[PDB]
């Protein structure tokens, strides 16, 4: 049993749901999940700001559980900091654990997404997101700093975090179908930790004929690579079954 | 046996072609050949920089022709002036040019190799020496900050002529090192520029400062080795270049 530490916005309900679910289809490894929450309700530069300020407390709480990896699941709070903020966040967290002899590895949803995209050899990218436009635009800037080209994106503009957790798959699929994907390497069908997408990932891949992924499947990828386990997890798109194919 | 390295250099750049073979012919397990094409530039300003960069595609066909095993785009400041993550885009563009027309040569840029080498060292807190004008020096800093490094101090020698840069004494570079505070620093980038001479200074720097030092040239040397899947074991220049021994 591998203990995974989750740092999540208090109103987030989708990471604690999707991570266990797909990681339970792993061929030989078994996992357990352990959360600490940072208070946020409205996804705004101010909502993000007050949340992010709680990190120090959360890291301390979750390290008490001695997990093998900690996933800092606050994706948009990282990216609103702009170019390479996931490095300085992951670093800050590592530094903090180093103060107390924790052995935990660190990954973030922002890092993982970059990792999944690079694992795909993706250059041209499209994304679907529930954010307001100004925020959607920040996610896009951040990705372009990582070398990707955002050809097309969609922002459903749903600011209340609770409501984001309730976006139906059909709203998400429709936005995805409105996209021009002809010149696109990968579709990030959920660029948000909160917006559900899991039951969609595999089907979208089949329909669109290009790799599909989300913050969650990419988190699951990062996690698996960090614990040296086979990425051979079925039904969550090609990203997650790289070692079954090569 | 002999591994064909490609160099795409600024026309007035002199150091890359001196240092890259200097250190790389010090490998006990492989020998190398160097070959280049030139993008004209005389003034290291946003103007000349852009007009140099516009020459990339011609340069890259020219060198493909020789069929290098790796093509080093040899510009650092010319890459970093174009914004966070520019090296990815430039490498991608070159790479795509090559495949479009046969060549399988691997692609690396100094800017890239710099980060790769900082990262292989496990550096977070970095100090640096540059020849540049401050406005470009700050751009190089911003670029490295977006790559997740903390630039805790830097010197900027402020020498706009690329020829002046190359004629740059070890009196000056070594002096700047000693200038910077390094009591929190993990790695020295003793020269951020592929034009500014640094090498004789470098292996000593480490033994002097107790810390991993490097430069674009050495960092590009490291990156080349890794790309060619050769052991990194090159003398006289930092653990970075001798970390497999
Ligand atoms: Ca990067």
């Amino acid at each position: 049993i591998r203990r995974i530490g989750l740092v999540v916005p208090s109103s987030n309900v989708t990471v604690e749901t999707e991570m266990p679910a797909l990681l339970s289809r792993h061929p030989g490894a078994e996992f357990s999940f352990h959360s600490t929450r940072m208070r946020m309700h409205t996804v705004s530069p101010e909502g993000l700001a007050a949340m992010n300020a709680q990190r120090e407390r959360c890291v301390l709480e979750i390290a008490d559980a001695a997990p093998e990896v900690i996933l800092y699941a606050c994706l948009v709070a990282v990216m609103v900091g702009g170019p390479g903020e996931h490095h300085r966040v992951e670093s800050a967290v590592a530094e903090q654990l180093a103060t107390g002899g924790s052995q935990a590895l660190v990954r973030s949803s922002a890092g993982a997404l970059v990792e999944g995209l690079r694992a795909l050899d993706a250059q041209r990218v499209a994304l679907v997101t529930p954010y307001m436009r100004p925020l959607a635009e920040k996610v896009v800037a951040y990705l372009e700093a990582e070398g990707f080209t955002i050809s097309d994106w969609r922002a459903l503009e749903v600011a209340d975090n609770t409501e984001v957790g309730c976006i139906p798959g059909e709203q998400v699929m429709a936005a995805a179908r409105s996209l021009d994907l002809s010149e696109v390497d990968a579709l990030v069908i959920s660029c948000c930790v909160q917006m559900p997408s899991l039951p969609l990932v595999e089907t979208a891949e089949r329909e669109f004929g290009i790799p599909v992924l989300s913050a969650a499947t990419a988190g699951a990828y990062s996690i698996l690579r960090s614990l040296d386990l086979p990425v051979a997890v079925p039904g969550a798109g090609r990203l997650l079954r790289q070692d079954s194919a090569v």
